């Protein structure tokens, strides 16, 4: 069609360390595509201009947090399928299932270490039923 991977990752964080460590996190993961802009907002202009998959930021201050781009999508399809990622000293299954739930595609965490991450990145993938 317009991409035959359309298989875009898109990782914005107002913090270099943030957005370096999600995208070295996920960098290792060979994820498909590391996208940031300005933040959650310019990164999601820039994102959804193009083709996207993933949409993971930080809480440092971005004008469009994980539920902000649920929100987007929300407005837009093409982002629809596009999982996004909110870190915070949270993680709470009630508020991935509650924005989830709420119209969000995929909302995971974005931790420490490889096993949750390699898990909430094997979902952001798999996601199998």
């Amino acid at each position: 069609m317009s991409l035959a991977e359309k298989i875009k990752v898109l990782i914005v964080d107002d913090q270099v360390t943030s957005r370096l460590l999600l995208g070295d996190a996920l960098q290792q993961l060979g994820f498909k595509q590391i996208t940031a802009a300005g933040d959650g907002e310019q990164g999601m202009k820039i994102m959804a201009q193009n083709p996207h998959h993933l949409v993971i930021s930080d809480f440092n201050m971005p004008k469009m947090d994980g539920l902000g781009l649920l929100q987007a999508v929300r407005a837009n399809p093409a982002t629809k399928k596009a999982a996004f990622i909110i870190l915070t000293a949270q993680g709470d299954r009630a508020l991935v299932q509650k924005a989830a739930a709420l119209g969000a595609n995929n909302v995971l965490a974005k931790p420490f270490t490889i096993e949750k991450m390699k898990a909430a990145i094997e979902a952001v993938f798999g996601a199998l039923k």
